[PDB]
């Protein structure tokens, strides 16, 4: 039913790649 | 039913690539 | 039924590419 | 039903790759 | 039902790869 | 400069009240 | 400069009140 | 500079109150 | 500079109150 | 610079109060 192909070429990674990132950084 | 092909070429990554990022950064 | 081909060439990435980003940044 | 192929080529990784990262960083 | 193939090539890893990382870093 | 008064009366709460909620729910 | 008064009356709470909630729920 | 007063009255709490909650729940 | 007053009245607590909770619950 | 007053009244606590909780619960 569902098919997916992923091909990634990264030289230098400082962020997110195929990732899920959560940052609160709230202030009260 | 659903087919998807992904091909990404990144040299330097400082952000998000194929990612899901959440940032609150709320203030009360 | 649904077919999709993605080909991306990025040199330097500081933002979002094929991503979903959410930022609150609310103020109360 | 669901099929997925992942192929990643990373030279230097300082962030997240195929990962799930959570950071509170809240302030009260 | 569910099939997944993972192939990762990392040279130097300073972050997370196929990982789940949690960091509080809260302040009261 | 900025002044704000909040007064909320809730009987039963199943959603968000004075909150900031983020839901990805993306599909690739 | 900034002043804020919060007064909340909740009977039964099943959601978020004065909170910041993040849910990935992504699918690859 | 910044002043904030919080007063909360909860009878039964099943969710989040003045909290920051992060849930991955990702699928690969 | 920053001042904050918190007053919470809870009868029965099954969730989070003035807390920071992180749950991976990822699937590969 | 930073001042914070916390006053909490709990009858029965089954969750987190002024706490930081981390739960992996990942699956591979």
């Amino acid at each position: 039913q569902r098919l997916a192909n992923f091909l990634v070429h990264s030289g230098n990674n400082f962020g997110a790649i195929l990732s899920s990132t959560n940052v609160g950084s709230n202030t009260y």
